[PDB]
């Protein structure tokens, strides 16, 4: 008997340094931090030979540290960590393919990818489907994937163009298959599912799509997903495989210490423990640390800079109004001009709270980080209400809208039929009347399922002007957060 040790993360999400979420100790104590996982990895693996570290995809895109640096900071400090693989989530996608290309071949652990292909072609994206990793005489041989439903969903269209991802199923069988023979254990980092809760407290979410994925396939030993951001406190056992996955952002490492007698395929658990990361409790890597203090040296002069001021935590929501969509709404509505009524952006591209106090362009561009440009179109009330629909479905949570618009939705009733009430400026939205709207590019082209957007015209883009720079605009002209962008549920589950 040997002791095999795998530790995991996925959607690391660019949070390099220790943060509060307002939900762990009232938002009062710092968790996660890259470093502090570096000390932690480095500690197993210096206590057992045969332990393997592993993610799942979606370490970039966060905290504005990956933003400006279109992920390039990011590979570099993860170039400081003891990763033995990885896959690509969407979220490495968030600066454009190439890019994804131009960061991740500067990777010194290895990547594997093995089921995106150029669009109408059978050529991989990616150069390494899977690759085997041995210690101490136990080869492991790793997978890579993306959900296909995933990867539509959630990369923006402008950043995947001439891409795509094929049947995750069919060739996690296939690559299964090829390994069955060469490898003790078979390992599978999928990037698939529903996405993630975007929220401050709100929205079930849980890994139905992987649950489905082990049943469909014969020979897994371990399946570590990323995606929905759902951590696994007890491995989910699905015939042989076990499931297994973080809380994302570094909250939370996943460890699992198998018994493994020189049988392939079969092992029994020792141990697992899904282990919360308190900063005050670990010692952070210098060499990790030192990477970081430097980019954020370079980014400094920068993010710095004063752009507003809150009296209060500026909030997020995923089934309803929360003062940052309420306030980015309000943005793009300025942004775009007097001839426009509404407004609406995605929960989902809400990415964490603004403190209280002096607001910095850095904390803007954390809260709202994507190259999501600023567009104009014209839809019927009827598209209108087919996208409030899709957003009281909760797939993707429901759109953050400008003052004026107000929508209640009862999410007991079945998908589709879910939208009780639906006003602008007190009067209900008809079907055949044309509405001046301001959204973003994601959403322009579709992003989150929100299909009706693609029907719009009139339409008109602002290249390069993103969600932030309508932000940081916003206080420029010398608007403040108002009591009602605060305390207004201009969207509301009335359940
Ligand atoms: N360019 C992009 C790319 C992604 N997203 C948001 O990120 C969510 C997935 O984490 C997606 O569900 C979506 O809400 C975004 O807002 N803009
Ligand atoms: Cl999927
Ligand atoms: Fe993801
Ligand atoms: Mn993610």
């Amino acid at each position: 008997a040997k002791d095999v040790t795998i530790i995991y993360t996925n959607d690391l999400h660019a949070h390099v340094e220790p943060y509060k979420v307002p939900w762990i100790a009232d938002g009062k104590r710092d968790i996660g931090g890259w470093a502090n996982i570096t000390t932690l990895v480095k500690q197993e693996k210096a206590k057992n030979k045969a332990t393997w570290f592993f993610d799942a995809g979606d370490y970039f895109t966060g905290p504005y540290i990956s933003s400006l640096t279109k992920g390039k900071a990011i590979i570099d400090i993860m170039n400081t960590m003891p990763f033995d693989a990885v896959t690509i989530g969407n979220h490495e996608f968030d600066h454009g393919w190439d890019n994804t290309l131009l960061q991740l071949s500067q990777a010194k652990f290895p990547i594997v990818q093995g089921n995106i292909f150029y669009q109408n072609s059978s050529k991989s994206f990616w150069d390494k489907p899977y690759t085997i990793i041995e210690k101490d005489g136990v080869k492991i041989g790793v997978i890579g994937l993306h959900g296909v439903f995933a990867f539509n969903d959630t990369v923006s269209a402008a950043t995947r163009v001439g891409i795509e991802a094929r049947d995750e199923i069919k060739w996690l069988q296939r690559y299964i298959d090829e390994l069955k023979g060469k490898v003790d254990l078979t390992v599978a980092l999928i990037h698939e599912g529903v996405p993630a809760r975007q929220s401050s407290m709100d929205v079930r979410r849980a890994l139905d799509k992987d649950i489905q994925t082990a049943s469909q396939v014969k020979g897994l030993d371990i399946l570590i997903t990323g995606h929905a951001h759902v951590g696994t406190p007890e491995p989910i056992k699905v015939g042989n495989t076990l499931i297994l996955s973080t809380d994302s952002g570094g909250i939370d490492v996943g460890k699992l210490v198998l018994d493994y007698k020189e049988k392939p395929h079969n092992f029994t658990v020792k141990n697992f423990e899904l282990k919360t990361i308190y900063a005050d409790e670990w010692k952070p890597d210098q060499q990790t640390k030192q990477v970081i203090d430097g980019w954020n040296k370079k980014l400094d002069e920068v993010v710095q800079q004063t752009v507003a001021q809150s009296p209060v935590e500026l909030k997020r929501a995923y089934g309803e109004s929360a003062s940052l969509g309420n306030l980015a709404a309000d943005a793009l509505l300025a942004a775009a001009g007097k001839n426009t009524q509404l407004a609406l952006t995605n929960s989902g591209g809400i990415r964490n709270e603004i403190p209280a106090g002096a607001i910095t362009m850095g904390g803007v561009i954390s809260t709202f980080p994507f190259p999501n440009e600023l567009v104009t179109m014209e839809l019927t009330g009827k598209q209108l209400r087919s996208l409030m629909e899709h957003g009281a479905s909760l797939s993707n949570g429901v759109l953050q809208v400008s003052k004026g618009l107000e929508m209640k939705y009862d999410s007991s009733k079945p998908v589709g039929q879910r939208v009780i009430t639906l006003t602008l400026n007190g009067k209900p939205i008809e079907d055949a009347t044309v509405y001046h709207i301001a959204t973003q590019s994601f959403l322009a082209d579709g992003g989150d399922g929100f299909t009706a957007f693609t029907e719009g015209k009139a339409r008109n883009i602002t290249g390069g002007y993103y969600v932030y720079h309508a932000v940081v605009d916003y206080f420029k002209a010398g608007n403040t957060i108002t009591d009602e962008q605060l305390n207004g549920m201009r969207v509301k589950d009335i359940k």
